[PDB]
């Protein structure tokens, strides 16, 4: 008795049918009523074609490009009878161009990342996010288009809101539950949240040993590698007193971010999750690092920022992905082959994904999901635990967009977090909040001299591994 | 067609330590030397070791050798007679130097695979200097072989064989050095700027990596101990840059520096034939100093005018790479550890060789590609890592029996051709391979880097920063 939330009265166009598309389609078929013959999947690959053929859904085997996207998508988006829904789960395509095409033709839109069509300041996820904010300022309101609504970016934005609420109660901080951005930002400031890690540990383990010269991951290899080779990026908090010599800022935009002139997936930070305890994460650039820091910014009269939390990814991927990164960076080039772990090839593990709020009176608080592969297989087909946290987030954003179809261009930080979590929670396994006394200065200084800041344990000076 | 018996041992054989290396060495000692079986006795404090020794039918004393008991224990055991005994030290937590000097005082031959203290001045440079000082204070005497495992040990022989091969491959004939100075000049004359001990262990386990367990193919305690020490290397005369946290030594042979950071968290760019380009870890090792020292050329005023860089570039097995990521990421040793047994290894090799670079053919790798499959067919109770070590101990023991009045010697002092003659049946494919790879391959990339394009093998380019 799965809930059928709404009818979709027009076409459903899924761009891309990889690990996430394969996990999202069965949720779309499960939770929405629609004209089955109006669903169409667009993907250039033959692996995708035969999978889509098995489910008997329309398949167009093409790569969407700058040259063909208009003539290819417009007739599909406007086929009626009612409002269609564009579900973009691809690599190598312009999120912004397809988003704007969907809007000007009255189709709803959702994606999980801002990327361009197939100089570090440009190409950064900060600049790409800025193109979306600019589009929203150019065409306020209108048809809803949800930008970056997967597990992270996406779900973690809702975890941050629930975490702040939990910290307010546990810290005896009194007041209404915020309902505006300005009020959320001030609540973060009042609780004394210096920064936030997106703190993730994937423990899914494969049934086969790691093959030589093969990159292995639990989701897009092409996407992860592309993101990991880009400069490390973070939302930059007002409490930070030090940045590295190779750090750089942005001349325009919301002003919430810096980047480092080194690749994110070869940049380690000291972080913590409940199952891993103290661990290394990689500082891989991500939309929510900027969007969450921007969302929680408090400005004064003259528009200057007086409070902003640090925010960045601290990603420990699966063991095979750690080995794949060691191999790739040590060889100096991409492996000649890659594979994504299928649920049939995973013997055990979880995708532990949450937000670690630190700097407040209880030191540090981690809130998020501990979804296991065994739980995943029980409640959803064709995906591993990583995929289901992403695919269920897309499902939640689609429900929200159907109930709020004229909200304009919106980020995950703009959605009603309680409604989105109500949709997603049946697919998240244990969702828990845990306090810890761990700090980045645990056990330090040790035998060797280090350039640490002992006045404040959570300074980025102390978090960043400086090899 | 049967195994060669190289020598009779006419006195007690005392094996100190029965971990992964001792377990692999005991069957080779039994196989290749003649002696009354009751002359051999193993000393180790571990219950696990005791049960295995019982199953192999050897005498076993369950005791830790310490500063307080080693004289009471080892002197009676090593002098039981009727002739000269052999102390085979394959332990952790014991003083190599103190046991070595005790064996020599009592006329027993000695061999070990590392210089360790009893459970600047704790560096492998300084530990090596105490052995050199012992040799100066007592020249001659009964042979004691220091640091004769796979690395340090065998790799010193590979360096010699590689220098001769480089000369031959250039058309230089009649190049057979006999003295230390002649070996150093050969390296200088061929233009060898440096040497990596370049290793890639591809042995894979039949079980996934357990959380909060350190996994390795040889000593976990020994590997973590070394890996947490400052990175150390022999420092070449061609080097024009060193990190800000590098430090030298006020005394000793002068061949070394160290970095104020743990070696097992220090990455260097390197290369092996099976790995191609890879990261290695710059773990401190005796041979990094001893080989650079051995190959040093001095002017009349006694200052070094030529010396090669030399250091470890170790890519351990996949589970050990994960184990180091976990250990350094948590800031503490895992609650448990295990060494992979040959029955737990599904496939792989231990590719261990020397990478000589800077000469006219850019880079030359020489060494062993021993597989776990071959290991099982030719020697019991060990994986491929263990067999490279145990067979090197075998070779050093043969040399010591054949040269019993040579005093304290390093692997660099032994007859390398004789030692490789004994060891090679256990090394699988032993190959030399040239490559055009350099540390500047593919660089600069997208990001600014402080590199030296005039000299791609500078440590400035090798060290990952
Ligand atoms: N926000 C999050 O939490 C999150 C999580 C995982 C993935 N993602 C993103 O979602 C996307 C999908 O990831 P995945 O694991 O499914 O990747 P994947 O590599 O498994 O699949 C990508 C698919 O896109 C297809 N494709 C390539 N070029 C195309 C084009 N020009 N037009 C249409 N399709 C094309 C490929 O054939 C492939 O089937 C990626 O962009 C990734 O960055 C976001
Ligand atoms: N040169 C090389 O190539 C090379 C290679 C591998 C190992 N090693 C060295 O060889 C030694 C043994 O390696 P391993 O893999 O067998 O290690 P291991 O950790 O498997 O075994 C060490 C053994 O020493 C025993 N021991 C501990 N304290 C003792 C004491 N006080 N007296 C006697 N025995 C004691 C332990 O019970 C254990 O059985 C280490 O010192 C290691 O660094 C050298």
């Amino acid at each position: 008795d799965w809930p059928v939330y709404h009818r979709i009265d027009g076409p459903i166009v899924m761009i891309g049918f990889g690990s996430i598309g394969r996990g999202t389609l069965p949720l779309i078929e499960r939770h929405f009523a629609f004209d089955r013959s109006k669903l169409v999947v667009i993907d250039p690959s033959d692996e995708a074609r035969k999978l889509a053929e098995a489910r008997g859904v329309r398949f167009i085997q093409q790569a969407v490009t700058r040259d063909n996207y208009r003539e290819l998508l417009v007739p599909l988006l406007t086929a009626g009878p009612g409002q269609g829904f564009c579900v973009n789960l691809s690599v190598d395509t312009s999120s912004l161009d397809i988003m704007e095409l969907a809007r000007e033709n009255g189709a709803l839109y959702i994606d999980t990342v801002v990327e361009p069509w197939l100089k570090p300041e440009a190409r950064s996820f900060y600049a790409l996010r800025e193109t979306v904010l600019a589009a929203r300022r150019n065409k306020p309101g209108g048809t809803t288009a949800v930008s970056c609504c997967g597990a992270n970016p996406g779900m973690v934005s809702w975890f941050v809101k629930q975490a702040l609420v939990n910290l307010a109660a546990d810290l005896g901080v009194t007041g209404e539950e915020p309902t505006t951005r300005e009020e959320w930002a001030r609540l973060a400031m009042d609780l004394g949240v210096k920064g936030i890690h997106i703190a993730e540990r994937d423990t899914q383990r494969a049934s086969f040993p790691k093959p030589f010269d093969v990159f292995v991951n639990t989701w897009s290899v092409e996407g992860f590698v592309s993101e990991g080779l880009q400069p490390a990026e973070l939302g930059w908090g007002t409490f930070e007193r030090w940045m590295p010599d190779n750090a750089r800022g942005h001349d325009s935009g919301c002003g919430a971010g810096i980047y480092l002139l080194q690749p994110g997936a070869n940049t380690r930070v000291r972080s913590w999750t409940p199952t891993a305890m103290a661990q290394y994460g990689f500082l891989v650039t991500h939309n929510e690092s900027i969007s969450i820091a921007d969302f929680l910014t408090v400005r004064d009269a003259a528009g200057q920022a007086v409070y902003r939390p640090t925010c960045h990814y601290a990603y420990h991927p699966c063991n095979d992905a750690v080995l794949s990164l060691h191999e790739m960076f040590g060889s100096g080039k991409r492996q000649s082959d890659w594979r994504i772990l299928d649920e049939t090839e995973i013997v055990d593990g979880i995708d532990e994904l949450g937000v670690l709020l630190y700097g407040h009176g209880k030191n540090a608080y981690w809130y998020g999901s501990q979804l296991s592969i065994e739980e995943t297989r029980r409640i959803a087909p064709d995906q591993n635990a990583t995929g289901l946290q992403v695919s269920s987030a897309v499902l939640a954003g689609m429900v929200w967009a159907l109930e709020n179809p004229n909200a304009g261009i919106v980020e995950a930080d703009d959605l009603d977090f309680r409604r989105c979590l109500e949709v997603q929670t049946p697919y998240l396994g244990p969702v828990v909040g845990v306090y810890t006394d761990w700090t980045p200065l645990a056990g330090r200084p040790g035998l060797f001299p280090e350039d640490i800041d002992t006045s404040d344990p959570w300074q980025f000076r102390n978090v960043l591994v400086r090899d």
